[PDB]
């Protein structure tokens, strides 16, 4: 027993780091295979981020202009390109290191690892969720841009996130590894304000069930609800819509429970209505929704 | 910015992972040099945890009882020893992955990351603090005994934790890596409580100094108070008593923020009587005491 926030183990992407450097700028890439993937604004100065037109910045960049280093070990750059907001740089070394690998673009709601990385050197191992407005509440400094959010499949790393910026709000905005943004943002030192940061309804009932299963019962009641009701409430408090495809995946652990999803919708809204009152559910006096209820199952059961 | 439960990337710590199996029992084992560490209670049945003398199982055990596999590679056991409550089964090879690593064991208070494994496979990384009732609230399930906590210094492991067992009351108790137990527990199926579990104040005020490094500023007041005054408050609160020791430990955070170390206690101690009103510090509803001073520090200047 015992529930936390847990990451997936980082020693598959740790053999990826790696430090590029353009310039005066260096950040981390990420090598699998021949090819090291990094933000495109490693070409930028601090004088082009306020609006750098990156196709007419990337021209004056040659293959050699692209130092990137392997632990202590220099790598023959073969070519580049730009995928969006990605730069691709091509090796003449395949990663010995490469794990078995996938790029995914993740839903918010998502929850992942993030191994946060200084001049291509881990730093620590977090886990992560990419809220509804599509930003993450990362915890990044200078220098940390580069570096990647995972998931693991057993022997699968499903890279979804790299890190681009923060925003003025302090929150954190990224790419997928085909170098989409997630959400509207774009890669320039500009104002741009984060959408409501609504709470992922899903994750919170996840959580709910983890705390039932781990003893905490103190908030289950005799009431239940519709999700017509519940929604109503939800959308009072920012809460996203619960829909009948979150209550199927809630399934399983409504399953091992005995309580039935609209019943934990009911403990929900009574949660929301009247606060927790001094208490506390799985160590927290706030409701956790960066738990999906795959990563309740995953957790509970011991997955590998 | 942002701050997170971040812990050390788990890869140095993965390399290390093996499953140890005696009879029916499969456990964690930790393979550094030609060494494997598991804890002794590998060598119980169910009916032998109640009440084991270990000393009389452990001779009906031979060298060739003791199964280790690295991956999905056997090792084969050479000696078999028994230090404290961990076994030491040497093997005919050193382990390839064996990273530059120490044995330690820490203080209450001071914080390490967990890598969950089950049947030597790790499942997943956390960031933990040995209470100061030296219990740790992990995340383990049965399968997880051997899983092993450690803090890491650039290239160096400090292994200062394995795990053994679930008190009834839901907590971890566990050893250091000479096998002896952190606090009173006995590796025996009894009731075993722990004691009060009391905050680790210079933790708290550690995480303080996070939240106003971060923009969370809100809890800051016109006060002050003196050491004798806030451990009044402090011990009213079952919080640890604060020494000039912790307050020179604070030192850095001190200077870097302008904060004197007596301003922030007088925070604290405001917050302690008159609660957090309903608001959030780091996202959080509640005092945070798993980051130490030096966690906070590593965090805010990217330590890799
Ligand atoms: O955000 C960062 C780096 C950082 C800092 C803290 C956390 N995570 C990332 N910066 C540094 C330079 C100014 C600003 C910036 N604005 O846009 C850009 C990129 C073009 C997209 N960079
Ligand atoms: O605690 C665990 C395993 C477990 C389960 C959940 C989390 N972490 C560890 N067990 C399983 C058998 C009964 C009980 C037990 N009591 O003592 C022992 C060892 C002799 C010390 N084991």
């Amino acid at each position: 027993s015992g529930f936390r926030k847990m990451a997936f183990p980082s020693g598959k992407v740790e053999g990826c780091m790696v430090q590029v450097t353009c310039g005066t700028t260096t950040l981390n890439g990420l090598w699998l295979d021949d090819v090291v993937y990094c933000p495109r604004h490693v070409i930028c100065t601090s004088e082009d981020m306020l609006n750098p037109n990156y196709e007419d910045l990337l021209i004056r960049k040659s293959n050699h202009n692209f130092l990137v280093q392997a632990g202590n070990v220099q790598l023959r750059v073969i070519g580049h390109s730009m995928q969006n907001c990605v730069l691709k740089l091509k090796v003449d070394t395949a990663n010995p290191k490469t794990p078995k690998y996938k790029f995914v673009r993740i839903q918010p709601g998502q929850t992942f690892s993030v191994l946060a990385c200084y001049n291509g050197s881990p730093s620590g191992v977090y886990q992560c969720a990419m809220r509804p407005n599509f930003t993450i509440k990362g915890s990044f400094l200078n220098g940390s841009c580069g570096s990647v959010g995972f998931n693991i499949d057993y022997d699968c790393v499903s890279f979804c996130y790299m890190h681009h910026m923060e925003l003025p709000t302090g929150v954190h905005a990224g790419t997928d590894l085909e170098g989409n943004f997630y959400g509207p943002f774009v890669d320039r030192q500009t104002a741009q304000a984060a959408g409501t940061d609504t709470t992922i309804t899903v994750n919170v009932l996840a959580w709910l069930y983890a705390a039932v299963i781990n003893g905490d019962r103190w908030f289950l009641n005799r009431f239940t609800t519709t999700l017509n009701d519940f929604n109503l409430v939800a959308m009072k408090y920012n809460y996203e819509p619960l829909t009948q495809d979150h209550v199927d995946i809630l399934g399983p652990l409504s399953a091992q429970t005995g309580i039935a999803v609209l019943d934990m919708c009911a403990s929900l809204k009574e949660l929301l209505q009247n606060g927790m009152n001094g208490r506390t559910i799985l160590g927290s006096a706030l409701l956790e929704d960066e738990f999906t209820p795959f990563d309740v199952v995953r957790q509970c059961s011991g997955v590998t």
